[PDB]
């Protein structure tokens, strides 16, 4: 039950260079060429970027390098980017059959630009309305940082129920999304001539509006 | 994944659950290599099974590890809170390569199972006139919280352009998610259709929409 010794952080602009150290003993990190690194975004699987101290996996840019000085191996993270922003494991196969994991770096990358979200309201679906629904969905994607506030309105009005919106995450292109959906009756949509979605995001707002379709 | 995992599994305190780990003669098949990590989120991960039936020192016997051909099984028997958690499996290859499965999310059940609510929208008016045709399919009301989501063109596969976010729990104390495509106006037109299939629990629901003459 014996961790490797990581910082449990570290952090670096784009363009900057981090290090982050993996500390064990003789009989595990000094002990032969049995280190690894991992990179884990939150709640994805993690990724291989370093084996056997030094190795890059194909696919892993030739910024990620890794060494070892005595009981201590290090990982140096070169030109940041975005991506990089991650949770950092090392780990040592030790005697034994043993395998030691360190308690993991988070590396931020500092300052990253700030994005308006892009925002899609989109109508009850004809399924949704042939089994007696008319769920809207407001999609906001693209945004940083990954805090947002929703309001809906019928027609003019504020809609104070049937309002639920997802906790913002980061996606592929380091962006946060989430998604906001109104619980509608069809009778509820057909009744009114419009709802809308608005979007408050560093304190400025895009509303989208929606009403029942013509065709 | 090199390695295939069910996405998910689950039961309630003292059940018992197995998990397959599913390679190939040159991997799985090929040697007593097999090893199941086990991960808390936002943690380090464990070691707990190693040449395909070995338990590290304080791991306890609740934990069995098996093979049979190119299928290996982790047994944890009489779940408990703790192990409710992330599982990985990995094996050696022929270059004496090292592959990993996908993980598995063990669910302990804290509440009633809960199968997700589907939405499938097709694009909105206000997008395509703006050149773009993002479908969103809504998924909610589920327990436990773990999804995996494909996206069909007509009957194939389509990875690029895929975002699902990560399940957050909603005011209902159950689950919401959604996964867009984000298909230009072209590829929404010229395709006879696309599809949404949402597993959860080991059953998959799959919804369907195509390109209509009016929007
Ligand atoms: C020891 C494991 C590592 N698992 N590795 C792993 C797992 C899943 C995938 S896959 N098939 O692409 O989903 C790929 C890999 N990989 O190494 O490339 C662990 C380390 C740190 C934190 C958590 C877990």
């Amino acid at each position: 039950q014996s961790a490797l010794t990581q910082p449990p952080s570290a952090s670096g602009s784009p363009g900057q260079s981090v290090t982050i150290s993996c500390t064990g003993t003789s009989s595990d990190v000094g002990g032969s060429d049995s280190v690894s690194w991992y990179q884990q975004h939150p709640g994805k699987a993690p990724k291989l970027i370093i084996y056997e101290v030094s190795q890059r996996p194909s696919g892993v840019p030739n910024r990620f390098s890794g060494s070892k000085s005595g009981n201590t191996a290090s990982l140096t993270v070169s030109g940041l980017q975005a991506e990089d922003d991650a949770d950092y494991y090392c780990s040592s196969y030790g005697g034994d059959n043993n395998l030691f994991f360190g308690g993991g770096t988070k590396v931020t990358v500092l300052g990253q630009p700030k994005a308006a979200p892009s925002v899609t309201l989109f109508p009850p679906s004809s399924e949704e309305l042939q089994a007696n629904k008319a769920t809207l969905v407001c999609l906001i994607s693209d945004f940083y940082p990954g805090a947002v506030t929703v309001a809906w309105k019928a027609d003019s009005s504020p809609v104070k129920a049937g309002v639920e919106t997802t906790t913002p995450s980061k996606q592929s292109n380091n962006k946060y999304a989430a998604s906001s959906y109104l619980s509608l009756t069809p009778e509820q949509w057909k009744s009114h001539r419009s709802y809308s979605c608005q979007v408050t995001h560093e304190g400025s707002t895009v509303e989208k509006t929606v009403a029942p379709t013509e065709c």
